[PDB]
């Protein structure tokens, strides 16, 4: 399973301005609803975490492909 | 150097007293976070959200800085 | 792990292409920065701001991601 | 004492005041940054962005500079 | 870990003759904002010497420092 104890929560306060190349994407996560602002956190193959605006539609297809695979 | 990176925000503090002997480092959460918080790091690299308004925490923060 | 920490921004870009053999890592600058930028880290631990519009810059980033 | 190195900018200041004896050093941010900023260095080498307008920030800088 | 409001290092004159490589301790390339592109070699005597980045030996010294 997955343990979720007293542990910091990953929240986004600033999204990327430029669309990440999909072939750089390795995985995705979504910020907890407790966060003040929404956000999607893409994990690049270089293991970098990038905040992305979920309202923007390029991040939404990226999630679709990741899930539907 | 990292950019557009998520910000660590505590939403649940630990109620107990942490053995200071286990503490290795500390980080106070961002002001952008909805609530204040301090993240202690243990020697097993385990991040723990702690309440800054509580007082065993600032003592740990003080001793970590004043050193 | 940090909070209320400064952000790396590029206000000028290198005029010469860095030999790829020197490249250790890369970091794209924050969207909050006034200008676009890529920060290449060399093996001598030099931090160089590069123009993301240059094709050699885009290639280096691609190679680092696909490795 | 510079190069085409990235620049330290502040986009988020700390809300509450830092205890003074935590501060080890300071330096203002470049004017090229979209926002003004004062970066306090703690005794644990941790960098904190501070609002130059705030009363305590100006006082901390004053004390550091008169030593 | 980044720069502030200070004076950027610029080279307005390079060096005609080649520094003995075993004198070189480190190197820094000047900003592109400068008029002339330059390389600053730091000697073991902690001295700073400007150098033409397009010269044969300068590129070699930088290469040897990086690949170490
Ligand atoms: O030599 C080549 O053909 C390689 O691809 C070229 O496109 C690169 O030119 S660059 O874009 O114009 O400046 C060359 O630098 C490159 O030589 C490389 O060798 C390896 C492998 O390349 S990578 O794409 O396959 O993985 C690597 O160390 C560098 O990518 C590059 N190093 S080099 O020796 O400095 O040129
Ligand atoms: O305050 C530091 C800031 O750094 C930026 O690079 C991030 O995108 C923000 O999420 C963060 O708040
Ligand atoms: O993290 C576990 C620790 O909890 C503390 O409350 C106890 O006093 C310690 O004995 C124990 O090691
Ligand atoms: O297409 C989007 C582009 O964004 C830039 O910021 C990156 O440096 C490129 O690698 C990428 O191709
Ligand atoms: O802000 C004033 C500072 O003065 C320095 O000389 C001291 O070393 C610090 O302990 C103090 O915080
Ligand atoms: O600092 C001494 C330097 O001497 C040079 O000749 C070497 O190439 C470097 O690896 C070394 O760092
Ligand atoms: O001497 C060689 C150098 O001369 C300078 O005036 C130019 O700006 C550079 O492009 C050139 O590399
Ligand atoms: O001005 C003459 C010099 O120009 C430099 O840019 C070249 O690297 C040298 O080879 C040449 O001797
Ligand atoms: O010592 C290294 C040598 O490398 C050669 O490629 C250069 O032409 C010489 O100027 C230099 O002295
Ligand atoms: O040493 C200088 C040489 O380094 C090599 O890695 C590349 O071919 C160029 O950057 C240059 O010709
Ligand atoms: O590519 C990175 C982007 O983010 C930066 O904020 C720039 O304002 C924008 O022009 C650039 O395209
Ligand atoms: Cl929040
Ligand atoms: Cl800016």
């Amino acid at each position: 399973a997955s343990l979720a104890a007293d542990t910091p929560t990953a929240c986004c306060f600033s999204y990327t301005s430029r669309q990440i190349p999909q072939n750089f994407i390795a995985d995705y996560f979504e910020t907890s609803s407790q966060c003040s602002k929404p956000g999607v956190i893409f994990l690049t193959k270089r293991s970098r975490q990038v905040c992305a605006d979920p309202s923007e539609e390029w991040v939404q297809k990226y999630v679709s492909d990741l899930e539907l695979s």
